[PDB]
């Protein structure tokens, strides 16, 4: 399920970790995860934007992180 | 669920906030959200059009949105 | 849910409005919506072709259209 | 699938020559030999299985009776 | 519903038929169907690699195959 | 057959810690070890553990063959 995606995203959110989100088309977004639900992530940095999960390849934290 | 996506689109809709919508294929659409449902967004501006969510990567508001 | 997509496509259909349908790969199709269901749209012209909704980015009517 | 199935079944049973445009822009030609919910067997020189998720459009070479 | 895909893939597996698998991105994989489930295919050659179906456009056997 | 192949296959690569290559839909090649996975994502370990959406993966390729249970 999301039995893993969620605590991971939530850990990045809670602790305000800088991340790169890579999109399926190769576009790289940077920021902190402000919030998220089942389908979108709200990314904040130089401009705030709502990102669709279905368009995301990877989420890469800038530092190692406690895992579920 | 859609606990985040929906109040976010509704606030954009209600406050007529100009948005940029970036499609998975890199095309940028521009305008205001007239309405939406689970699967599509109705975008009005110089050009009015129905946009399938599955083709959307990000929604970038022209100014930040305060959620309820 | 479908509260917008259905009445929007049904209106375009009943009114025989010429539409531009942009595919996810950038290609543009033009014609009239002959019919549609959950997964496909039948686009009328020289022949009526079947278009999977999953392959569509946007539907753009040639003229402004209301949905009373 | 109230439209897709009778439409593909007409194409199959009348052995109508078709074009299948894929989401990446590749164009396949042949005839529909069989299909189910997820795949179409496209028949020709070499026959092949096409995933509907990779199809953008299905374009018959001639007009065909339309499901009503 | 799966009355084509399963028996097609299973015939290709049982008979160890050389196949080409084309991905939506243009990549051409070659080998033989080792096993498959609802979502992935195990494609044997130098190692058995897991191919996600959603990434596949077509499956093309190296020779014709009689179905059950 | 549901996930009767994908789960044990990924589980094998996880438990045996076999290095894999994960190719993305856009051609990009990621490399590391499968730390864990759920229905939707795979955690890929190297410098940091990045999260890979399955919907963006075309293939997972083990650096060396392995066997299913
Ligand atoms: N974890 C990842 N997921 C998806 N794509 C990635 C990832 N890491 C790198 N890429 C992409 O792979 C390509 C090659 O990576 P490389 O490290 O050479 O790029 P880079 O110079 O670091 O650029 P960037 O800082 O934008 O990643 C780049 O287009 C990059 O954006
Ligand atoms: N927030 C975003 N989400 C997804 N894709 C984006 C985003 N911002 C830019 N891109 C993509 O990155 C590519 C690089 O273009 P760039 O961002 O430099 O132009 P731009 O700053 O958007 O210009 P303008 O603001 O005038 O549109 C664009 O093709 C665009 O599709
Ligand atoms: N409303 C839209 N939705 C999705 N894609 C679009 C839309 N409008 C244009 N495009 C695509 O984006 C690309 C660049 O857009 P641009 O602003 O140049 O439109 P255009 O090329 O003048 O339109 P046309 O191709 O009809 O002349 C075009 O190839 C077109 O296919
Ligand atoms: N029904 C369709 N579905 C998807 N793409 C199409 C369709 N018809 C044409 N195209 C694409 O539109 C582009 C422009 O088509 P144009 O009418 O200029 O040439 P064409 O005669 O359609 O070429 P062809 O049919 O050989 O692809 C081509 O790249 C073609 O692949
Ligand atoms: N299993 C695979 N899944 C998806 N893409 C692949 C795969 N193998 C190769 N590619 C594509 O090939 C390009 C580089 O080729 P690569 O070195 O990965 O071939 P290879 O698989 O090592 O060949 P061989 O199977 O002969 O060892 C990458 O951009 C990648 O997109
Ligand atoms: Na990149
Ligand atoms: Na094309």
């Amino acid at each position: 399920g999301h039995s893993l995606q969620d605590p991971y995203l939530n850990t990045l959110r809670k602790e305000r970790v800088p991340v790169s989100i890579y999109l399926v088309n190769g576009i790289k977004l940077q920021g902190q995860i402000e919030s998220f639900d089942q389908f979108v992530i709200l990314l904040k940095n130089t401009v705030s934007q709502m990102v669709y999960k279905h368009a995301i390849s990877t989420v890469v934290p800038s530092r190692p992180v406690r895992l579920p």
